[PDB]
């Protein structure tokens, strides 16, 4: 169990162009491709992201290549962000993987509203953190993938992963 097996699990795997929880185009491992409404904007991120004329469709070589990509640029965001190196570098890995989970998920500014989670987590306030992190829109939308990072920061195991 590592934080590439935990977001494959969370995203899936899909080869064409499709649309995740909230409507916009994505591919692969939960790869977004654009907020835009237009599958044609769409296409050309994607091509621009592969580095080839895709036509809406990649190889798994191709999408396992961008999750990489993926979850790198999450980690490194989370490093260089003074508000949430902190908190991450406090954590042990398994935690550290729930934060990576989020940040792919909702991006540094989707998790801007969770400074009050993140002082319990730093504090090491586990049940006290999973009761927070789940007064969200995040937890209300997307209830089931929520509840799995949640179990794996108020516990440390991956217990939600293997059950
Ligand atoms: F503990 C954390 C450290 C870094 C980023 C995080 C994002 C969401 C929730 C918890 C985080």
């Amino acid at each position: 169990m590592n934080i590439f097996e935990m977001l494959r699990i969370d995203e899936g795997l899909r080869l064409k162009i499709y649309k995740d929880t909230e409507g916009y185009y994505t591919i692969g491992i939960g790869h977004l491709l654009t907020k835009s409404p237009s599958l044609n904007a769409a296409k050309s991120e994607l091509d621009k992201a592969i580095g080839r004329n895709c036509n809406g469709v990649i190889t798994k070589d191709e999408a396992e290549k961008l999750f990489n990509q993926d979850v790198d640029a999450a980690v490194r965001g989370i490093l260089r962000n003074a508000k949430l190196k902190p908190v991450y570098d406090s954590l042990d890995a398994v935690r550290r993987c729930a934060a990576i989970n989020m940040v792919f998920q909702m991006g540094e500014t989707g998790v801007a509203g969770f400074t009050n989670s993140l002082r319990m987590l730093q504090q090491k306030r586990w049940d006290e953190a999973a009761v927070n992190l789940a007064k969200s829109r995040w937890y209300n939308q997307t209830p089931n993938r929520a509840k799995r990072v949640i179990t794996t920061f108020r516990t440390g195991t991956w217990d939600a992963y293997k059950n």
